[PDB]
C-alpha cells in the first residue's frame, strides 16, 4: 500500500483547512446575519465548534503520525488527542439530535399558534448535551480503552479492548439518536405533505348553499331515509387496509341496540365483492343503512362532507390521511382510529379517536358520538374548521432549511455507519474479528468519519441561500476591498 499512505495525507489536509475556515464562517455568518441569528441556530454553532475542535489539535497529530508511521508523542498526547475526538463526534450527534427535535417542535407549534416558535431554551439546552457527551466519553481514560492504532496512524477508541463499551457506544450514541432523528424528520415530512395536498379553495364551505340541517334533510331524503345522526364511510373496500370490515362488524353490534333506530349510515366504496355483499345485506336488512358502490364526483363528495354529522375513518394503516382533514374543512367531525397521520391531524378537541381494528370500540365511539346535542356539535365543527385552516396557513412557507438540516444528518450517518457497523462485528469476538475484518474497510470507515468534520460548511453553502449570501459578504468584506479617499 505505497500510494495509499500519501492519499490519506490529502484527505486530512483538505479536512483540516476546510473545517478550520468553513466552520469559522458558520459562527461568523450566524452572528453577522439577522435572518440566521435566531436562537434555533444556537445548535448549529455548538455543532460547528465540535467539528472545529478536532482540527486545532487531534488531526495535526494524526497527520504528522502518517509521515512518521508511528506515534512519536507522549502517552498524554495520545490519551488527550483521543479524548477530544470523542467529545467532538459524540457531541456532533447529540447536537444534530437537538436540531432534528427543534424543527419538529417548530412545525407542530406553528400549527397551533400564530407567533413563530422562539427556541427559547436553546443555549441552556446545549449545556445538557455537552454534559451528556462529557459523561459518555470520560470513563475511557480510567478503563484504558484509548490507544494508538498503527493502521490508521491515529490515537482513538480501541473497539476490541472491551465489547461492553463498544456496544454501549454503538446503541446509545448512534442507534438511539438515529432512531430519534429519523422519527423527527419523518413526522415533519408527513406534515409538510399534509400541507402540500389540501386544496383549500375546493374543500371550502362557501361552495355549499343553505344551512346544514336543511342540506342533511335533503341528502337523507335523496336516499330515502328520515332525519337522524348521519355517519359516512368513503374508502375502497378491503379485508385489511381502510377498514370497511371493522365498520360492518360495528353496525351489526349496534343493530340490536335501541339507539340504532336514531342512526343513519352512508357507506361509499368499491373493492372486495364479498364485503360489498356484506354491506348490501345490511342495506336490505335495515333502511337506515345505504351503500353506494360507484364512483362519486369530488364535487358531490364535498357536499356529503358538508351535509353529514360524522365521517368514520376506521383505517388499519393510513399514512397521510387527507380524508380526515378534507372532511374537517366542511365541518365533518371525524371518528377515526389512532394511526400515523390521523394522530398528527385529529386532536382530542376536534374529533374522536379509536383503537384501530376493533368493532366494539368503534361501536362505543359511534354511541359516544350519538350522545351529543345540537348545541354541543357546533363548537366541534368550529374546532374541526380551525384545525384544517392551520394546515393551509403553512402552504407558502420556505421549507428549504428542513432539507439543509436533514442533508447534514444524512451525510453524518453515511460517514459513521461503517465505523459503528464494524464496531458490532469487533464486539462479537474481539480476538477473532480484529484480524478477520478487511483491512481497507477499517481504514475507510475511520477516514470518512474524520472527513465529516469538514462537510457541514460545504452543505450549508450549497443548500441554504442565507449562508451563501453571507459567504459572499464575509469573504468580500475581510479580504476584498478597503477604505480609499479621493
Ligand atoms: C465513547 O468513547 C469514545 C472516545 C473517543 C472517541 N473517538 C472516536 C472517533 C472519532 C473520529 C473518527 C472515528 C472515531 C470515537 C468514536 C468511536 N466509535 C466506535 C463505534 O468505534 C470515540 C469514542
Amino acid at each position: 500500500p505505497s500510494w495509499l499512505a500519501s492519499a490519506l495525507a490529502c484527505v486530512l489536509i483538505f479536512t483540516i483547512v476546510v473545517d478550520i475556515l468553513g466552520n469559522l464562517l458558520v459562527i461568523l455568518s450566524v452572528y453577522r446575519n439577522k435572518k440566521l441569528r435566531n436562537a434555533g441556530n444556537i445548535f448549529v454553532v455548538s455543532l460547528a465548534v465540535a467539528n472545529l475542535v478536532v482540527a486545532i489539535y487531534p488531526y495535526p497529530l494524526v497527520l504528522m503520525s502518517i509521515f512518521n508511521n508511528g506515534w512519536n508523542f507522549g502517552y498524554l498526547h495520545c490519551q488527550v488527542s483521543a479524548f477530544l475526538m470523542g467529545l467532538s463526534v459524540i457531541g456532533s450527534i447529540w447536537n444534530i439530535t437537538g436540531i432534528a427535535i427543534d424543527r419538529y417542535l417548530y412545525i407542530c407549534h406553528s400549527l397551533k399558534y400564530d407567533k413563530l416558535y422562539s427556541s427559547k431554551n436553546s443555549l441552556c439546552y446545549v449545556l445538557l448535551i455537552w454534559l451528556l457527551t462529557l459523561a459518555a466519553v470520560l470513563p475511557n481514560l480510567r478503563a484504558g480503552t484509548l490507544q494508538y492504532d498503527p493502521r490508521i496512524y491515529s490515537c482513538t477508541f480501541a473497539q476490541s479492548v472491551s465489547s461492553a463499551y463498544t456496544i454501549a457506544v454503538v446503541v446509545f450514541h448512534f442507534l438511539v439518536p438515529m432512531i430519534i432523528v429519523i422519527f423527527c424528520y419523518l413526522r415533519i415530512w408527513i406534515l409538510v405533505l399534509q400541507v402540500r395536498g389540501i386544496d383549500c379553495s375546493f374543500w371550502n364551505e362557501s361552495y355549499l348553499t343553505g344551512s346544514r340541517d336543511e342540506r342533511k334533510k335533503s341528502l337523507l331524503s335523496k336516499f330515502g331515509m328520515d332525519e337522524g345522526v348521519t355517519f359516512m364511510f368513503i374508502g375502497r373496500f378491503d379485508r385489511g387496509q381502510k377498514g370497511v370490515d371493522v365498520l360492518l362488524k360495528a353496525i351489526e353490534i349496534l343493530s340490536s341496540k335501541k339507539e340504532f333506530q336514531e342512526m343513519r349510515f352512508i357507506i361509499i366504496g368499491k373493492g372486495d365483492p364479498e364485503l360489498e355483499g356484506w354491506a348490501r345485506s345490511l342495506e336490505e336488512k335495515h333502511g337506515n343503512v345505504k351503500v353506494i358502490t360507484e364512483m362519486l364526483s369530488r364535487e358531490f363528495v364535498r357536499e356529503l362532507y358538508g351535509s353529514v354529522d360524522f365521517v368514520i375513518i376506521p383505517s388499519y394503516f393510513e399514512p397521510f390521511g387527507l380524508v380526515a382533514l378534507e372532511a374537517m374543512c366542511l365541518g365533518a367531525i371525524p371518528i377515526a382510529s389512532a394511526v400515523g397521520g390521523l394522530r398528527d391531524i385529529i386532536t382530542n378537541e376536534t374529533g374522536i379517536l379509536v383503537k384501530a381494528g376493533d368493532p366494539g370500540e368503534l361501536a362505543n365511539a359511534i354511541l359516544k358520538a350519538l350522545e351529543l346535542s345540537r348545541s354541543d356539535l357546533s363548537k366541534f365543527r368550529e374546532n374541526c374548521k380551525k384545525r384544517a385552516m392551520s394546515f393551509s396557513k403553512l402552504k407558502p412557507q420556505d421549507f428549504r432549511n428542513f432539507v439543509t438540516m436533514f442533508v447534514v444528518f444524512v451525510l453524518f450517518a453515511i460517514c459513521f455507519a461503517p465505523l459503528n457497523f464494524i464496531g458490532l462485528a469487533v464486539a462479537s469476538d474481539p480476538a477473532s474479528m480484529v484480524p478477520r475484518i478487511p483491512e481497507w474497510l477499517f481504514v475507510a470507515s475511520y477516514y470518512m468519519a474524520y472527513f465529516n468534520s469538514c462537510l457541514n460548511p460545504i452543505i450549508y453553502g450549497l443548500l441554504d441561500q442565507n449562508f451563501r449570501k453571507e459567504y459572499r459578504r464575509i469573504i468580500v468584506s475581510l479580504c476584498t476591498a478597503r477604505v480609499f479617499f479621493v
